[PDB]
């Protein structure tokens, strides 16, 4: 586990910081006029909800309904998939850079740093 | 990263396209009268729910109940199951293509090419 969140999880946040607060940005600044008469009139206001609200996505949690009010519904969702792929990716490089750490290393590593 | 969004990501898409565009058909079409009085009758309307309330499925998001107005509640499941299990497989292509492309690349393809 130490040598785990040392090495690799450390780079993945890094990299999905950038993404998160980039595409963050993105869809925070697309919606637009929020009528006073319709409040709460959508999850992506403020930049900060907009970082949960693709923070919930990711652990594959809550609900998702792609008509919030916005400029462009087509933009609006092209930068969502977005997320969805690009994300998605580094997982796989998350799994395969510990699958090329593991099989290298673990049964002649953690016995003897143990020792 | 870069290696990995060219190579085994762009095939999956690629027949996860068909399959969605697909299937989204079939259970697009089984549904059938939307009773005025009884508006948003279901989820799975015109097409383009269809593609997208199967995409939350996918990503494990939403809310499902085997109730929508159809025809054939038993086959509008069995198209339903089919698509879980269908894309399920492909996920276990992905972890293993890409297994058998680490363990014989990273180590001796990483550090040179970045050179
Ligand atoms: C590694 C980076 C740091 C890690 C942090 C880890 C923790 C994660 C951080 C989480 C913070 C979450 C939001 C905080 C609260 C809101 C305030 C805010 O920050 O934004 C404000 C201004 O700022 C912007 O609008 C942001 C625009 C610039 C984005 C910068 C990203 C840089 C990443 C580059 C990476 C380099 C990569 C280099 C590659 C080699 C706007 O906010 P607001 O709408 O006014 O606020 C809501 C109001 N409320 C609070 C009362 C409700
Ligand atoms: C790679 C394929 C392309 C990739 C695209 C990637 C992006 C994903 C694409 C997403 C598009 C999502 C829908 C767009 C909006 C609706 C319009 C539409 O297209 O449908 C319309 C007609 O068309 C149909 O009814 C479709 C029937 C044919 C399916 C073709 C699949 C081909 C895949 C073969 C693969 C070959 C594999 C070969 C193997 C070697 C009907 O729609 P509607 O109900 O009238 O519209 C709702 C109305 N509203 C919008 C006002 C609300
Ligand atoms: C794929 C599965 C695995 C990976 C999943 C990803 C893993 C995580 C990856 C990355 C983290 C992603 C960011 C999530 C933030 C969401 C919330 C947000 O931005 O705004 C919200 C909060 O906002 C804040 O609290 C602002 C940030 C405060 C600083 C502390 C950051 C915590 C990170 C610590 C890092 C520890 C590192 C130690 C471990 C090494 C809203 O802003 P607000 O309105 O101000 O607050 C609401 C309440 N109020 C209105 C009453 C005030
Ligand atoms: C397993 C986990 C990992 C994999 C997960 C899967 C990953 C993704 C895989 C595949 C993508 C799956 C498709 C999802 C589409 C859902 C929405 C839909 O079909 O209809 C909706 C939108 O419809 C549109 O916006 C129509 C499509 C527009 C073209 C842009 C396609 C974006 C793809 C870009 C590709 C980037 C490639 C770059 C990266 C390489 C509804 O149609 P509407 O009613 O017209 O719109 C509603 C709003 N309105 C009423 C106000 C207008
Ligand atoms: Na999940
Ligand atoms: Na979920
Ligand atoms: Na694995």
């Amino acid at each position: 586990i130490q040598k785990v969140i040392l090495h690799d999880v450390l780079k993945f946040l890094f990299v999905y910081i950038v993404f998160l607060l980039g595409f963050g940005v993105a869809l925070a600044s697309l919606i637009e006029k929020c009528p006073k008469d319709n409040k709460d009139c959508s999850s992506y206001g403020s930049f900060s909800d907009a970082v949960l609200e693709l923070f919930k996505l990711t652990i594959g949690l809550g609900d998702l309904n792609i008509q919030q009010n916005s400029k462009y519904p087509i933009l609006f969702l092209f930068l969502l998939i977005t997320y969805v792929i690009l994300t998605f990716v580094l997982l796989l490089n998350m799994l395969i850079a510990l699958m090329g750490e593991t099989v290298e290393n673990v049964s002649k590593e953690s016995e003897r740093i143990w020792r």
